[PDB]
């Protein structure tokens, strides 16, 4: 039976047995490759006390699929919009939450809302140097930016 | 300043201004590929109600590096050792959690422990059968799971 602690804003504390749970929205992220460059964004994170290279990417509002979300988050967090392809899905860390995340593919990307305001940053980055900064201590990685990079190694070269 | 609703057994739940914060503990993941197969394992995960295609990970405990964690939940979760090497990090949802993430690669593997008991289910799989099956519907993956996928495509082919 679920015994709810705590009902927030993003996620809920819930007890289950003896699990702890942490219910939280989907998510959705895009990843997004222009002239060998990378679509990657950084905010700061207060849970984490540092911007880890992440791609746009969000929660899933109440009346959305997780195709509109990911538009939404494109345009919202850089502007741009593109033809998306979904890619597929994973639960961020099913030990202890449910929050699910749908990774999408942007092509064809045109500026639609203009830009100095960092409170999120675009970085456009070769994936290589990611990966690279990653391996040298110059940068932490969100899961889906490490997805992105990943991927970009897998599919897109 | 972090306020403190709920200290758990492996998370915490704080509020830091606006904030809901997630602390927990920090975990590792392997990758091993044999013949081609990749080692997964799945688990009834109550968060998720469902058992998703992972790869062996865990919680690091008091005393272990991320090494030393990687190598027992290897052992404990599927009988090997193996010759690890780092690879990367990730924070799996830095939005709300401080879980961190480090992922090794296995190799030389030798069965140290004997196995019908399936609290975790070993789960030899090719990469591209996993990825098809996810595609089809037919199975989750995990952070880790999809990681261990998509590095393989990378990197391991």
């Amino acid at each position: 039976e679920r015994t709810y602690l705590y009902r927030g804003r993003i996620l809920n504390l819930a007890l289950e047995g003896r699990y702890e749970i942490v219910e939280h929205k989907p998510a959705v992220a895009v990843i997004a490759l222009r002239e060998g460059r990378m679509l990657f964004v950084r905010q700061m994170r207060p849970a984490v006390g540092l911007a880890p290279l992440e791609i746009p990417a969000g929660l899933i509002e109440p009346g959305e699929d997780p195709l509109e979300a990911a538009r939404r988050e494109l345009a919202e967090e850089t502007g741009l919009s593109g033809d998306l392809t979904y890619l597929f899905s994973y639960f961020v860390s099913p030990g202890f939450t449910d929050e699910k995340t749908h990774v999408f593919l942007a092509e064809n990307l045109k500026e639609v809302e203009a830009h100095e305001d960092e409170a999120i940053e675009v970085v456009w980055m070769r994936p290589e140097e990611a990966l690279e900064r990653h391996q040298r201590g110059e940068v932490e990685f969100s899961a889906t930016g490490l997805v992105g990079v990943l991927y970009y190694h897998a599919f897109l070269r």
